């Protein structure tokens, strides 16, 4: 038996609602849906977005109005939900959900965009370091972990359409790519690349004339697992045809643990 988990940066939950989000959600039927960039006060969402039949929903908004925010809809209730790393400046931006599903912890993370300033690039890299300390603590205690969301970095040249022109911009800086190398070396696996070694596999396209149509994109959105759990990953894919955001959704199917 498997669970289908989807991750999607929706570029505003109300915005994607107006384009057909609930119809997509009903057709795709994920067991767990992780969203990034909700951008809304949960009590200002229409009640048909706030609560969807068959799911429990959890919203973790930023302090700043209209900014960031993550959400999770799940057909099975988690046993707990942790919304921070325990560091105030990383925990007030609506970026972190860590849901305990007993088989695994599920991290749904909106990692910072560092492109607007050196200040925010430094915040991104420090957030990366706090995340790595957190997941290692949980993994080392004996938990399996699934990490999904918008990492805001394309790992290798194959992961964006125009690597050479982006050497010096956040999203493809050597130091950001090197952090992903370090995360993987700490015993985590980029699940998409377990199954797909092809070029042109992107999850974000700038909201500009025909960029998506021309597939001028970046792979910014990932599903990682700890190494010891990778044999339970059965599929990891990109839902590239699903419109409505500047990112598309990505999927993971994970087999349930089979106790003996
Ligand atoms: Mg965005």
């Amino acid at each position: 038996a498997v669970l289908k988990i989807i991750s999607w940066n929706v570029n505003g939950l109300r915005a994607v609602h107006r384009k057909g989000f609930l119809k997509w959600f009903m057709e795709e039927k994920p067991d767990i849906l992780c969203l990034q960039e909700i951008k809304a006060a949960p009590e200002q969402l229409p009640r048909k977005l706030r609560h969807v039949e068959g799911y429990r929903s959890f919203f973790t908004p930023a302090e700043r109005k209209g900014y960031s925010g993550v959400a999770m809809y799940t057909k099975v209730p988690p046993s707990s939900l942790r919304e921070g790393f325990g560091v105030e400046r990383f925990d007030t931006e609506g970026r972190i959900q860590i849901a305990d599903f007993d088989d695994f912890l599920l991290y749904n993370i909106y990692f910072p965009n560092g492109a607007m300033s050196e200040e925010r690039l430094k915040y991104k890299l420090e957030f990366y370091d706090a995340f790595l300390e957190d997941v290692n603590r949980e993994r080392d205690s004996g938990r399996n972990v699934i990490i999904c969301g918008d990492f805001n970095t394309a790992h290798r040249e194959i992961d964006l359409a125009r690597p050479k022109e982006n050497s010096n911009v956040s999203g493809f800086l050597p130091v950001e790519r090197a952090w992903i190398d370090k995360f993987i070396e700490n015993g985590y696996v980029d699940t998409f690349r377990m199954f797909n070694s092809d070029p042109g596999q992107y999850t974000w396209w700038s909201y500009r004339t025909r960029a998506r149509e021309r597939n001028v994109g970046w792979r910014l959105d990932y599903f990682f697992v700890n190494e010891e759990f990778k044999g339970k990953v059965k599929r990891s894919w990109i839902l590239s045809d699903v419109m409505g955001s500047d990112h598309c959704p990505i999927g993971l199917e994970i087999e349930l643990l089979e106790h003996h």
